[PDB]
């Protein structure tokens, strides 16, 4: 198995994300290397190969992959934090909306309200396009031991391809699972923020808070805990905060509840120690 | 006055948008040339120059400019349509939020409600970041004659640099002007839609409908006309419609009113005849 | 069986409402006698008896009974109208909240939302005290023939004690029956309006519209038909209308929907012909 | 000046409420006599007179007057409590809606919103009938000294006809006065609760909370203090509480805020010591 493979588009090669991450990652000490160095280090590694084999890797595949890597770096450490701690919450990585709907994490009685809304809107000629945040912080009251035994072998130290697959499929254990209070928050990450990315997060944050409010209405849940939506990147600056901490759109139309932010808090995550700090603060 | 000028960034040249548009535009028949041909034709024109002078023009300036040109093409034709018709609505081009707030088009008693909201939110540590749609369709009940005399010389036929300046500053005549019913709709345009652009329009559309709903609440306006938000590009496809006609975010939280779309209708505008069709349909 | 019987409270006698109504009613032509004459005529009839037997009947029993009689007069004619017509709606008399909850007419999935609300409120130390309107206009799509055969013998002409019992227990056929659209309206009646009675109807009307709005929210029913609440008395005057057509209380807090009246229309019902006019207009 | 005077309706006499209250009140020690004894004692006093003069006083005038007396008993003690204390709130007696609108206590910018609502509703053929609670607890930040000097001579001990007039006209000092936070609560009293009276208070309580919510919406006041609505009678029992502590009608339609009671607390006030206890608890 090689790290890159020709996409048949001429000199075009596609990156084998997982293999490349594991092959490169085995060679470094994640605990002493900041995430940004691993990513660029990973970009170079792949370039050498493309040059040996005489090929070309477009920055689109690189950009697609940078996200994968950044998320796996965070996702693995989150599990180690879980293994090493006594918390009731586990940070689970979510697949794309193309193939999965984060709403299905909720019990079916709750998700059906959302399906009911999508159907009624379609009849009025309106769509309901939702996206899945990168991670969901799920309340695992009761199944702590089960998951600890299940996820015992996960770590950067014993990094393997199977580790990546687990991080990527752990969500399957939480389908038709959560009551309204079980999903505590969502966390979406970006290597770096640019105008387009700040926009995505603000919009998604707003949308999650709107849907949550829709569910609180259907179930008539008075004074519920509410959900939080967090954002993180390898580097954050004041200019990023302006656009991310804008009002959740539904709050502009209702004076009855305290105004909510689309994004509740933004975190800088460029290392394993940053993951722990963020997690200790979010849980 | 030349069409390009060195940005001092080495071989870097900046495009003089307005001059280039006028110089090139004088040479073609806008009535027989579809907008996409004028834009590419305009890209080439500028390339020749850069090559004669030995220089480099980044696609960022080109991309910045493509929007300018596309908007001026639409903006000028809208005024001709106005001059040639007997409608009470005029399509006015809006400047960027960096230097202008589209809310100031409303009478000061109305815009103050928005300023009041921004201030109360800031005290709760929440921002209110708004953007300005490209065009506003304004009800000019009464001042039709005045504007017709004022804008008599505007046309593609007698295209000049002063024409561009007028199209770009006409909005100054409508500050602290509109009652809630005077702004009929907004129209935001893109040369072509890409994922990032479909997102921008959907979000902005939602936000405009949320603010409008906020104003209807403050003034307690029962059963108002409502505002529409339209989108247009030189080419539109079914895939674009999926994301643009998604629900306005505030409708997800309220069963009391009919569900609204973030974008009410999308138009294909690749010619002067397309502008007229869209305008006859929107007015 | 006598029309009055000693309540053991000394000279105190209690009126046997049903017997007295039937005994007296058999002697008159309801089709030519206005309701107010039957009521006073019925008051006298009972007085003669009390005098023969040497007894006393307090106006409280009379007042309790006047309502019974007025309602039976309306209730019987409504059934005749049903028997004689081809409508899909039947006017059903409702028992007191002491022993029945009009919400149970709705399917159990709907009434449970109301039970859920009562329970959550009690936990916040708030009560939900509701009252039952006098009549409910129910959509009997499908069971027209069944009911016509069942209610064939009901009329003023063949008035009997069993007729009264049927009018009073017909509601039992509609428990756990209605979908949100099946109950078209409610109708509460009073012999005459006094300040206290105008207040009762206004409050009840408001409450029914609030609960209906609560159900429309739980089920997320967009643009539903809505419910009407009507009032009727043997004589109505402009002064009565002032207080009855006041806003339904929940409309004061929401600009999103058209303002609703607590009482939609008030009818004068002092005869069989008045019942038909009201019914033809309400159905 | 006599305590009763012929209403020209034959043997009919009308009670001169104020004189009778003062004449009788001068003879007793309000501090040792429970309110119910003063009221019955006052009923007898008036009967003696009617008998000496040979006349008849209907219980309607008595019932009208019982309220007056009960309110003056509470109103005078409230002022003594004010004179004797260092509170920023004063309990002011309100006149009937026939001649006064409690909404005018608010600054004109606030009351105009209510006038605006009444006008828009009338255009949709809906009325807005409001009633005035008996007392308003007003925040007198700043004018404590002024009022203390003004109201220095008010007491049961130096009871006079002018004392009654002051208690009844003190409200004139607070017209176009209050900001949304200045009216802390309302208090409506009844000698005793009967079904009709429990209904009145529940409805009025609901209506006040609906209007307050309407004002919070117009001004976009986030997380305001809110208003309370209290009830009091010479004797209260568990059966009274059932109906009075029912939900404020607007709360049934909105899950966004905590459920509010139409009546927040019910007090037993049969003495001067009961007034103080209630006031110390409400302020």
């Amino acid at each position: 198995m090689d790290i890159i493979s020709k996409s048949g588009e001429g000199n075009k090669y596609t990156i084998n994300s997982a293999i490349a991450f594991v092959a490169y990652a085995s060679h470094i000490d994640i605990n002493t290397t900041e995430f940004s160095k691993v990513l660029s280090g990973l970009r170079d590694f792949i370039n050498d190969e493309a040059i040996r084999l005489g090929g070309k890797i477009s920055d689109g595949s690189f950009n697609k992959c940078n996200g994968d890597w950044y998320e796996w770096l965070i996702g693995i450490r989150a599990i180690e934090f879980f293994l090493e701690s006594e918390t009731n919450f586990i940070v689970v990585k979510m697949p794309n909306a193309t193939s999965f709907d984060v709403m299905s994490i909720y019990k079916s009685c709750l998700s059906e309200f959302i399906y009911d809304l999508r159907s009624k809107l379609s009849l009025n000629n309106v769509n309901l396009i939702t996206s899945n945040p990168d991670f969901s912080i799920i309340d695992i009251r009761g199944r702590r031991e089960e998951l600890k035994s299940m996820l015992k072998d996960i770590s950067f130290s014993n990094i393997s391809l199977s580790t990546i697959s687990e991080i990527d499929n752990l969500y399957k254990n939480f389908i038709d699972y959560a009551e309204l209070e079980h999903i505590k928050s969502f966390l979406s990450v970006k290597t770096t923020f640019r105008p387009d990315r700040r926009l995505q997060l603000a919009h998604e944050g707003s949308l999650m808070k709107a849907l949550y409010t829709h569910l609180q209405t259907r179930t008539w849940t008075i004074n519920p805990t509410g959900i939080r939506y967090y954002a993180a990147a390898t580097s954050i600056g004041n200019a990023d905060v302006i656009g991310l901490k804008t009002v959740a759109t539904h709050s502009i139309t209702d004076v009855k509840s305290l105004p909510q932010s689309a994004v509740d808090e933004i975190f800088k995550i460029n290392s394993v120690l940053d993951v722990d700090s963020c997690l200790s603060h979010i849980l």
